[PDB]
């Protein structure tokens, strides 16, 4: 058979898209969106009726524009997540508005609020991590989050202390990125071309990964944001791994069986104390990539957030 | 007359250095320094009197190697700091640790600490800056500080969020760059010339001059990074502007009188609420350019600190 059927092998598949037609093509265990995708999504023809229905349900909370803004584009990620629930026996990741990245209190808020649109859609926490960026606030939101029964995806996870500090709070899951490293690599190094084992993000997934099993952590590891087939099969063995439609099928279009290649078979090392804030902040900033990258990836997102309400905005 | 005369009718010229040649040469009010101006200092020939006595200074403190480092690279700043203000009636800016940047209980401690040394050797607060990045760290432990009256220069100033927290926190000085403002943007853009009114940096601390002043802060805005004379005449007019001798000598030697580039003639203008560590955090990171250069400029420092201590260590 092909690579994607070897690679399940190894590692729980997860399908990184909005577009339920990839969920009945490849019928993945969980599925991630994000702000981007949910933008992406509102414009397959298909969707119109999740849009208006998002719209219409706002319409019905309040009178008031600005709230009528906020909730549909908070009704609209969830119900492209209840439909692909409707597909996927798993998890669905649902991003929080990544403006909040810098503020705990107002990204536990929204947590909640999106967690509640689920619940009163019938769908329980066990079926929902709600996604937000690993900035020292979202880790500090996260850990008060699962402590109150609300299960997280920690992404943009760029740097070790961002690695470290997500497990340290204890947070379900983490998406830490491969393509978004080798995109910083090619565009600030001269070196452009990369052996998979030698991309930057595949080392550092896999030195998360070995960080992770080697100090009993629970936390689920699962690496995201790929530009090609051989990074994916560097991570054979990550506990998951989001991928797009498009390299789904290009794994599922190549024949051969694949190797694990990542595992721990040692023994459970102690852990250190805990990362401080100070000792966080100053890890991450030695970190050039993830400084840059943490920062960018937030901007993006925040954008995506602003030209959905656009669009929500016009339908009012 | 010349250029330099010219400006400063219109701005107190500080000298960029820890060379006392320079103080002899421009007779500067002010002085500053950091820790690759400490390092290259160290250099000179005949400050080794000063590396020495530093490290007799430290050896005689205690009998702990680590603590000798430590006491040894201090005493060295300050012995240098002590020389230059032989030579200048005004402040010396003297650096802490830029390994502190993100911790403000530590970067309090180092400023009493270099402070006690500086009021051992006779010399009042009134002559002293410390000098500290401006984190949400350090602009907290500046505020503090300045309330136990120790004065701050507030450096490493990139993004109006920094501009405006130095500004509500109450700091006696800030140092906003210009020349490290055009070096990122000639490396992440195609533009690599620019007219002095246009250059970035130029537009930076020209906007952040008619901030405070509008808002009657009375914070002194010290501009500082150069990399021509150009940048420096756009700014004439600016409180203080800190120059390295190679500019000052260019504008010693240039003929010609200047005009006055900023001023503020209108009202006080209410200020707003403070701005909070979240909005600061969102503000400061929707800007690439003050991501990458606060970051950076903090490291490389701090990389500074490291190499005058191996150099100490090594003498010990
Ligand atoms: C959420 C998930 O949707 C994304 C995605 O994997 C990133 O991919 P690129 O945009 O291709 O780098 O990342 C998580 O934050
Ligand atoms: C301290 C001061 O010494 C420096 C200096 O002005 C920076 O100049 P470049 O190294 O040429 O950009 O800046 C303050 O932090």
């Amino acid at each position: 058979t092909d690579k994607l059927t070897s690679l399940r092998q190894y590692t729980t598949v997860v399908a990184d898209t909005g577009d339920i037609a990839a969920m009945k093509l490849y019928q993945p265990q969980d599925a991630t969106t994000n702000p981007s995708l949910i933008l992406n999504a509102a414009q397959i023809p298909e969707y119109r009726k999740l849009i208006d229905d998002a719209v219409a349900w706002a319409k019905q909370q309040s009178n008031d524009r600005a709230q009528q803004i906020v909730d549909a584009t908070d009704k609209l990620a969830v119900n492209i997540g209840l439909e692909i629930l409707k597909l996927v026996p798993g998890r669905i990741s649902t991003e929080v508005d990544a403006r909040l990245s810098y503020d705990t209190e107002a990204s536990i808020a929204k947590a909640k609020r999106l967690i509640k649109l689920y619940n009163d859609a019938g769908i329980s926490n066990d079926r929902i991590l709600i996604k937000l960026a690993s900035t020292w606030q979202g880790i500090r939101a996260a850990e008060q989050l699962e402590k109150e029964g609300i299960n997280c995806n920690l992404t943009l996870l760029f740097s070790f202390a961002q690695a470290r500090a997500c497990a340290e709070a204890g947070v379900f899951l983490i998406s830490p990125y491969v393509g978004r490293i080798l995109d910083w690599y090619k565009a600030n190094t001269d070196k452009k071309e990369y052996a998979p084992a030698e991309d930057p993000g595949v080392v550092s997934v896999s030195e998360i990964y070995q960080y992770y099993k080697e100090h009993g952590y629970e936390t689920v590891v699962m690496g995201a944001s790929f530009r090609n087939i051989g990074e994916i099969l560097e991570l054979a063995g990550c506990d998951r791994l989001t991928i797009a439609p498009t390299l789904l099928k290009e794994l599922a279009e190549s024949e051969g069986a694949i190797e694990r290649k990542l595992s721990y078979t040692g023994e459970v090392k102690a852990r250190p104390a805990r990362i401080t804030e100070s000792e966080f902040l100053w890890q991450h900033n030695q970190d050039p990539m993830a400084v840059d990258k943490l920062a960018e990836g937030i901007r993006k997102f925040a954008i995506d957030q602003e030209k959905l309400e656009k669009m929500i905005g016009d339908l009012l």
